[PDB]
């Protein structure tokens, strides 16, 4: 029963490419999935992929014996500054497994215990900023979540203080990074990228790349000249040895990994925290339950590692926010051999797939009628959730290496936010999702009322 | 008997006015005093004044039966936004004595004790900022001292948080205030203030005035809507009764007092702290003595009121810094009746005098030959200082109402800085004194090496 899959509207020789000519391409692709269903073909000059939206098909795509990670066009563009770091390397490149082996211990339990104190440092800075607001001033949520998450990966990972809460404007790094990611998103729809109309884009792209690399140099210079014995992500990067090849990372790859972890280690966690707070103020009953947990668990002025591990309802709040709005909204795969998807769609070796995560997470056959509802209780029993229904961290050996880092940081920070403040959606904010490859609310503001609980 | 005053060089019908056509007019008058001596006449079209530099003549000018406070042209210009607040009112205006009676209690010892905790709040924010700098970053001294001092008067005086340490740029109030003070100083030398060349200056001046008043609006509304009860400077402004008239201040005068205290309550203290640190890093023997005291007295993570009172040598450092560079560097007087100054200079009722405080403080007949040297030991025994020899806070009933506030804040903060850091003049900074009517080092930077003492 070989089916022919739908395809959205075409534009002559540009095929489907102009459908990406929007500032919200992921949301546009979601609307297409709404209309075409669980699978549709998407073509551009010289390229074809297939967008998957159903758990029925995505569970087969997650078979690592059949499909391996593919670099989407977006990741190929980001590779211009992230190189063969963990996020933008092919599984078969030597530096993928080597860096994976070397950096996996930087996310062990004992590693997370070692990061905890510095995570608290930044979280306390966030709480103090908010305690110090005047009456009827408000919080710019994504902006402050980005301050927090960038500073956390800088300090925990590299012993470097971006000091984001000492800045009313974003750190230079953030400004360049957002611009580079803007350029990568926008370059996706360009039919003729070498047209001189984009000479300035190219110049600015390089400019933003040197800005990011300059900071990387500074981080590296300080560490090697330092006199403080550190044991963090940068330590493993400079000293760890791959058990297989016996080799450490070389300097070029280390630079790529730092860029990778500074970007990947904060941007999606700030999106997650922003969406979580959004859903909490829109669902006060859920906020209360989570606040009750926070008050009962966080009985000391400074949260401990053990206490964060007990914020289990906060944990399902974050998972439910990742279900509705997974902040890294897609990943790509290619067929390792000829194979047939779902018994209907044959693929040849090398054929590409796009996993459209926000649409997967809206599969009504999995989650039921109330799929648009924010109900953290959905996550009470992982054994009741079918395989590969929930993929906000990717799949298999190419899944998110920093998943536990993000969840620990976000659980800690949200727990402290709910311990220390009541929140008001004073503008009745209308959710507006900005796309920079990743997803984040734009213009989300709230008011906090202090519970006046000492730190 | 009757002597003729010297006068500096003239410019035809502009008389002496072009001598003020400089970005550093106080320093120019200072050099003129060095050439001409204890008194010189200064003429501009339509105006004459006499600049006094010796303690011999200044002690007579400080006789309140013979001379009263005059509004210099500088203060007349600043009155365009400070009105009949305490700094820019005539002694004979009803609102001077009324506001003085109402607000003096805000600066009593019991009020000082009540401001202390908030002063520590901002000081701790300063220390934490510097603790969090990375390897070989540096401190912009006048910029951070202005962050501290504005936030201190805002919090202590008005329970309002400017949150200047959350801004990498100057607070908008500071930008507009600096520009208005700049305009007021530059306006002093304009022979034709109505030349169209100044139309933009006037436009900008009005705009900076509005920025300043908008912030005043926020402070008043913040207080009026505040269900929390306070007992600070703004409380007395809004509720205190003058025992003489029995009246409280009216709304118009309240606005002028708030602008007056926001400016006069921080600008000159930022200058003092900046000059003090400058002299400390240029005089390591003195820095050592001051740091010894700070380390010995401030034995607790949170300094107490009593401990700040014990920082005697830190206090002498501050007074010696006020001796060399009094940051409000002049005040003006007029003759109440015909009188003879110093047995030699006849004055008519209404004749004006300018007290050049930096020159007073260099009178070798008072201080000895070493007047240019930074020697806090001069202040060891305060009864050794002759009357009217040391006047950084003005004179008599028109003296600085905030003297004790400024010295307590500055002693606390300088004490904490010396407790928590070693300082390095890593650029061998060359003193450059920016003039905005008030005086402050420009471009002064240092490196701080934490002593790693917990807060
Ligand atoms: C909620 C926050 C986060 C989300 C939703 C997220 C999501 C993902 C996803 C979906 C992938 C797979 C990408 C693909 O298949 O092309 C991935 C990979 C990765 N993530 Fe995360 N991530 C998060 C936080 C972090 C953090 C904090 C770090 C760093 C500490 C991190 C480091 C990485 C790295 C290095 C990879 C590449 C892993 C490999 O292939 O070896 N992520 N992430
Ligand atoms: C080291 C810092 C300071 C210096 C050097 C200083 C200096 C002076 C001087 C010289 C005068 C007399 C001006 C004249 O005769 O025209 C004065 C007046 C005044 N100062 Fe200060 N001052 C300082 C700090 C402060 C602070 C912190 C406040 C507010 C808390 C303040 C509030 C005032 C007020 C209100 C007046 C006018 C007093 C009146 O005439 O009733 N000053 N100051
Ligand atoms: C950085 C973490 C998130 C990355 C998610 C990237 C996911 N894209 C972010 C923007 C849209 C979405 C996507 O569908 N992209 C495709 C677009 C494409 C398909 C076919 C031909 C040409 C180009 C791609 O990049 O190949
Ligand atoms: C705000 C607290 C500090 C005030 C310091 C003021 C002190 N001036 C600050 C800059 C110079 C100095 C001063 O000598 N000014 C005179 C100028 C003047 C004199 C005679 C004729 C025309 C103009 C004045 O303003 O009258
Ligand atoms: C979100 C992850 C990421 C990783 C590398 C470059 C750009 C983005
Ligand atoms: C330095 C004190 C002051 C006071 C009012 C206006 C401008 C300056």
């Amino acid at each position: 029963t070989i089916k022919e899959m739908p395809q959205p509207k075409t534009f002559g020789e540009l095929k489907n490419l102009p459908l990406l000519n929007t500032d919200k391409p992921v949301q546009a692709l979601m609307k297409i999935a709404d209309e075409l269903g669980e699978i549709f073909k998407f073509e551009a000059p010289g390229r074809v992929t297939r967008y998957l939206s159903s758990q029925r098909l995505i569970k087969e795509a997650c078979d690592e014996s059949r499909f391996d990670k593919n670099l989407s066009q977006a990741l190929k563009f980001v590779r211009d500054f992230a190189g063969d770091g963990l996020f933008t390397s092919w599984t078969h490149e030597k530096n993928w497994k080597k860096a994976h082996n070397i950096l996996l211990p930087s996310f062990s339990q004992q590693a997370m215990k070692g990061y905890h104190a510095m995570m608290v440092d930044i979280a306390v800075q966030l709480v103090q900023k908010w305690e110090r607001l005047n009456a009827d001033e408000h919080i710019e949520v994504p902006e402050d979540m980005t301050r927090l998450t960038l500073d956390t990966i800088g300090l925990c990972g590299f012993n470097y203080r971006f000091n984001s809460f000492y800045r009313d404007q974003p750190h230079p790094f953030i400004t360049s990074m957002v611009r580079a990611l803007d350029e990568a998103m926008n370059k996706l729809q360009r039919a003729n990228p070498d047209d001189p109309a984009y000479d300035e884009n190219k110049r600015q792209f390089q400019e933003d790349i040197k800005v990011m690399n300059d900071l990387v140099d500074k981080i590296i210079a300080d560490r090697k000249a330092s006199g403080e014995q550190s044991d963090d992500l940068l330590t493993h990067m400079l000293n760890g040895k791959d058990p297989e090849t016996g080799e450490p990372l070389d300097d070029e790859n280390i630079r790529y990994q730092i860029i990778t972890f500074l970007i990947a280690g904060h941007e999606t966690t700030s999106g997650l925290l922003s969406f979580a707070l959004y859903f909490l103020v829109k669902n006060p009953h859920v906020l209360q339950k989570a606040a009750e947990e926070a008050a009962r668990v966080l009985v000391d002025p400074v949260p401990s590692y053990k206490q964060v591990k007990q914020l289990k309802y906060v944990g399902m709040v974050l998972n439910e926010a990742l279900r509705l709005w997974p902040t890294a909204p897609a990943f790509s795969l290619y067929a390792k051999e000829d194979t047939v998807l779902g018994g209907e769609y044959p693929l040849e070796k090398g054929d590409e797939l796009m996993v459209l995560i926000p649409q997967l997470h809206r599969d009504k056959t999995i989650w039921g009628d109330d799929v648009e509802e924010f109900r953290p209780e959905r996550f009470e029993n992982p054994s009741a959730i079918p395989q590969h229904a929930f993929k906000p961290h990717g799949n298999g050996q190419r899944a998110c290496i920093g998943q536990q880092f993000a969840l620990h940081e976000a659980t800690l920070v949200l727990g402290m936010m709910l311990k220390h403040f009541d929140f008001e959606d004073h503008t009745n904010y209308e959710l507006d999702i900005k796309e920079t490859l990743t997803l984040k609310p734009e213009g989300f503001v709230v008011k906090a009322k202090s519970k006046k609980i000492p730190l």
